[PDB]
DNA sequence: TTTT
């Protein structure tokens, strides 16, 4: 057989409708022996108008197609070249179907014997990649993607990657065989044939990257860490000086003060709470103190972070920059929970047969290539999503490790002494000891943005019962004698009857009827909850994503739970006194469902706080039932305060009144802390200004109309006087939408793109400075923290209403029983921290200046005002009519 | 002494 030729094809069309759209460009790259041997390209002339969206996507104008030929002519020529070449494409259904139609209209029948989809190939070959879009993948692996949206590179770069895959597929022999068998169940795509060919023409050699292989899995032995550190033979003041000298920054004394305070607390066994508003310079101080602890006969130091942008900044930039200055690199690693790391239990996953799940099968193949390249084993390296994510999570939860299975989490424990600088996330920090046992070898930690630590605790303090999870679990068992597990049981009984296996009678009939009954019992449970939702008071969430019911009776819910648990138990009894693997599996799964119900039942019987969530008020299939199984003060103490010898709470906002007693009350044992305040406020306090309008009415949910009208009046005045950016932080989804509607209609906001907050993927923040430097009106609800305001002009932050929480918020519902005065001990402190957070979102560089506008009158006519005007002490305040506001803006703009 |  002559070696196969690959026709890697890409098409540009007038659209995505096969019956109505024409091919306007075709590109083909021919690959043989992992080398590009030839290319074909042709613009194709159509009589259809090219929609402007397609012209913008492909850069193909109509004038370019006037000298191009119609498909008929090229059709005859093209077919000859690809009629004996394996058809390849990225998402091959598109190209293959369009080419098949265009050939058919020319009386040509194209039926490529072998079809290949690169998208499958790239998923398997490149699992760790965050995207499989061609441009991002090509830049991902150093391929010159050049101009995108072209049938040329889309045929060339795909081919180059296809090559890179085939080049990558040169691994241990038996391994290629594993993927061959797996491929048989992937799709009509005959990539199994491709792997088979490689199996025949395979060249054998051994590698040492894998010192050994686990069972029938091969793995890249994890490279351990060393201890590279040179004593600075000096104090950190000198080190800070030496560093800033090479970094070429400024010698900010307050930044150094922070590093010294952190190091002092770390050197001793002292717990402390530091409040720092350093202008984006905390990262260096933190690491400097850690590596200084290191040089000073110090040990491993941990650092949790509320977001991950800071994590990367210090991990992918600051540490490298310090490496050259220090002349050595202190090994640093992103510490995660045990579940995050992968075990070699993949062999169990390999054994399981799931032909139906095209994804689960691809997951097996992806994991095989991944375990050969991953250096950490973090299961999150792969973008686990959809059924793949659901399956893996279930497997990782039901996994019973044994026989000295190698877990990549143990790597962290072995190199813990060498990693004296380790980073984590607040979410991981609060995880259970059984999942965070590495902390036993990490007794010093510095928490950043610890004001958010209570919020994370609230998320990891509840358990849930979702219709989807029960549906998936029930499906795993099966409904008929031809469905998954139930089918396996039928075969076992058939064998006992015919093959005369030495197995006790298996009542498949009873099991099927039993599982059907369990399904109806489940429907009754969610039907009961849905009836409660309709017969009870329902409160929408702020982001208007879900609707929650808090006050309800759990009587009927518990009755339905009891019945389903009992039926599940009876079903399990039928298969008691048994040992066959199939029935042992069925027993494990059934017991798993039984515990998913019995746990929630136990929590409701224990009097735990519970609430109902529903995503769509019409579909009972979106119902979730939450129960509070822990206390958040409890979690914050047992899992953080009592787990570290030297805790150090660092956050810009940590004090209500003028003490930290409010942040400290979130802990149980009254433990002595050290309070420090590095203000670093400097010019900011004066560069900034505050305005409290006196011509705005009292905020009332009764008539939000006049309030939003006043708010849009102020946005008008500001924007007409100074053509700069503006940021409004609302508390009402309704208010945010109401103002944006008005802003869009008003003619004054033409040439002023308004941006709003979306439930997920809030990337509109970038658009603020995306050529919209003089025209932006970002309206948000809960982004008071995590925003950088960079603008070439005056900055304005408008606080529509004080950031309070309603008594019907999940947070309040799960905290009211943990505070004597929730308002004075939780909601009020929270509002102050949230309000001051937005205030800090105005000034970041003292080079430029800005204004803050606050409309809520409570700041001047409420009893708790003192708490809020405490947050504006370093600022200068002015109250008056919009005209006073106009005069103010002009003065600041004309400050020249 | 809170809110759509």
């Amino acid at each position: 057989m002559g070696m196969a030729t690959y026709a890697v094809v890409d098409l540009e069309t007038t659209g995505n409708q096969l019956d109505f759209d024409d091919i306007i460009q075709i590109g083909i790259t021919f690959v043989r022996n992992n080398q590009i041997i030839d290319t074909y390209h042709s613009m194709i002339r159509t009589n259809l108008e090219i929609p402007p969206f397609i012209q913008a996507l492909t850069s193909i104008e109509e004038n370019m197609l006037q000298q191009a030929p119609y498909f008929n002519q090229v059709a005859q020529e093209i077919y000859d070249k690809i009629k004996d070449c394996i058809f390849v494409a990225h998402n091959v259904d598109f190209d293959l179907n369009f080419i098949k139609k265009a050939f058919k209209d020319c009386n040509i029948q194209y039926r490529p014997k072998k079809v290949i989809d690169t998208l499958e190939i790239f998923k398997i070959a490149f699992p760790t990649d965050k995207s499989y879009q061609l441009s991002e993948l090509a830049e991902a692996h150093g391929i010159t993607l050049a101009n995108a949206h072209r049938a040329d590179e889309d045929a060339a770069t795909t081919a180059k990657l296809m090559i890179l895959a085939f080049e990558k597929f040169e691994k241990l022999p038996l391994d290629t065989l594993k993927q061959l068998y797996y491929l048989s169940k992937q799709l009509k795509y005959d990539l199994y044939d491709i792997f088979f060919e490689m199996v025949r023409q395979y060249d054998a050699k051994p590698l040492d990257k894998f010192y050994e292989k686990f069972e029938q899995i091969i793995y890249r032995k994890q490279v351990d860490f060393k201890k590279p550190t040179t004593n600075y033979n000096g104090s950190l003041k000198s080190l800070y000086r030496k560093a800033v000298d090479q970094l070429g920054l400024t010698y900010r004394p307050q930044q150094l003060y922070l590093a010294e305070t952190i190091l002092d607390q770390l050197m001793h066994s002292e717990k402390a709470m530091i409040e720092a508003s350093l202008g984006s310079g905390k990262s260096l101080a933190y690491l400097l103190a850690a590596l200084m602890y290191n040089i000073e006969t110090g040990k491993h130091v941990m650092i949790s972070t509320n977001t991950k942008l800071l994590q990367s900044q210090l991990l992918e930039k600051d540490i490298p920059a310090m490496n050259e200055a220090l002349n050595f690199k202190i090994n640093a690693l992103l510490i995660k929970s045990k579940s995050d790391y992968i075990s070699l239990g993949l062999i169990s996953q390999i054994l399981k047969d799931d032909t139906s799940n095209y994804e689960v099968n691809i997951l097996k193949m992806q994991l095989l290539i991944w375990i050969t390249e991953t250096p950490s084993g973090d299961i999150q390296e792969l973008n686990l999503k959809g059924g793949q994510k659901m399956y893996f999570d279930q497997k990782i939860e039901t996994y019973v490790p044994a026989r000295h299975d190698v877990h990549y989490y143990n790597f962290i424990k072995r190199n813990a002494q060498n990693i004296q600088i380790g980073i984590t996330n607040h979410a991981h920090l609060i995880h259970s000891d059984v999942e965070n046992s590495i902390y036993q070898l990490f007794d010093d930690c510095i928490v950043d943005e610890a004001h958010r630590l209570p919020d994370y605790a609230l998320n990891q303090v509840t358990n849930e019962l979702s219709y989807a999870d029960i549906k998936y679990q029930l499906g795993l068992i099966g409904k008929n004698e031809n469905e998954k597990l139930l089918k396996a049981i039928d075969q076992l009984e058939k064998q006992r009857i015919l093959e005369k296996l030495d197995i006790a009678p298996i009542d498949i009939f009873g099991l099927k009827a039993s599982m059907n009954e369990i399904h109806e019992l489940n429907e009754q449970l969610f039907s009961t909850i849905f009836t409660i939702i309709n017969d009870s008071d329902v409160y929408d969430d702020d982001i208007h994503r879900f609707h929650n019911v808090f006050t309800f009776e759990t009587k009927d819910i518990l009755k339905d739970l009891h019945a389903i648990i009992d039926k599940l138990n009876k079903t399990l009894e039928i298969f008691n006194g048994i040992s066959h693997k199939t029935v042992k599996s069925l027993r494990k799964q059934l017991l798993y469902l039984k515990d998913k119900f019995k746990n929630i039942e136990q929590s409701l019987k224990a009097g735990h706080t519970s609430f109902i969530s529903i995503k769509n008020l019409s579909q009972k299939s979106t119902i979730r039932l939450y129960v509070k199984d822990y206390a958040v003060k409890d979690v914050l103490t047992k899992q953080v305060l009592e787990k570290f010898k030297s805790l150090i709470f660092i956050s810009g906002t940590l004090k209500f009144n003028h003490s930290f007693e409010a942040f400290k009350q979130l802990f149980n044992k009254d433990v002595h802390f050290n309070t420090f305040e590095v203000n670093t406020s400097l010019q900011s306090a004066k560069n900034t200004s505050v305005f409290i309008p006196s011509d705005v009415a009292s905020y009332q949910y009764k008539n939000i109309d006049e309030y939003v009208a006043s708010i849009v009046s102020y946005i008008i005045e500001y924007t007409t006087i100074t053509s700069s950016k503006c940021l409004v932080l609302f508390t009402s989804y309704k208010m945010m939408h109401m103002v944006q509607d008005m802003l869009n209609e008003l003619p004054e906001f033409e040439d002023y793109v308004v941006l709003t907050q979306q439930q997920n993927q809030n990337y509109k923040i970038v658009q603020q400075f995306n050529n919209f430097d003089k025209a932006i009106l970002l309206g948000t609800s809960t982004f008071f923290e995590g925003f950088d305001f960079q603008a070439n002009g005056i900055k304005c932050v408008m606080i529509a209403k004080l950031p309070f929480m309603n008594k019907h918020n999940a947070k309040y519902w799960l905290m009211d029983s943990e505070f004597t005065s929730t308002f004075k001990e939780y909601v009020l402190p929270d509002a102050v921290t949230r309000f001051r957070q937005g205030l800090g979102r105005l000034i970041r560089n003292e080079n430029d200046r800005g204004i803050i506008v606050s409309f809520d009158d409570r700041l001047i006519n409420s009893n708790y005002k003192n708490f809020f005007e405490q947050t504006l002490e370093n600022y200068r305040q002015k109250k008056g009519d919009i005209q006073q506001f106009g005069k103010l803006l002009r003065q600041i703009q004309k400050k020249k």
